[PDB]
């Protein structure tokens, strides 16, 4: 979600932000696209099929531009983050227990 892509501390967004700089660093309008993928993937060892960067960068991408942003980018780290919340249940009902609580405290003092 964007809206807890949001509820991260800056100090977290700015880890994010150091290794989304290297995908970028050859890249023109900012954002991730299969040229920097595929650099990135070389550089890392890899040797990607044209399909393999197609298929990961369109996974990613929301707003279907063809490139990975920054809104975008940590929105798949919170998908990681999330999708290995199961099969756990107490941190997550924690946390949804706790955001519904201040949720019904947003609604009353807004
Ligand atoms: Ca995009």
């Amino acid at each position: 979600y964007k809206a807890a892509v949001e509820q991260l501390t800056e100090e977290q967004k700015n880890e994010f932000k150091a290794a989304f700089d290297i995908f970028v660093l050859g890249a023109e309008d900012g954002s991730i696209s299969t040229k920097e993928l595929g650099k990135v993937m070389r550089m890392l060892g890899q040797n990607p099929t044209p399909e393999e960067l197609q298929e990961m960068i369109d996974e990613v991408d929301e707003d279907g531009s063809g490139t990975v942003d920054f809104d975008e980018f940590l929105v798949m780290m919170v998908r990681s983050m999330k999708d290995d919340s199961k099969g756990k249940f107490k941190r997550p009902t924690l946390r949804r227990v706790r955001i519904s609580a201040d949720a019904m405290m947003q609604a009353l003092l807004g």
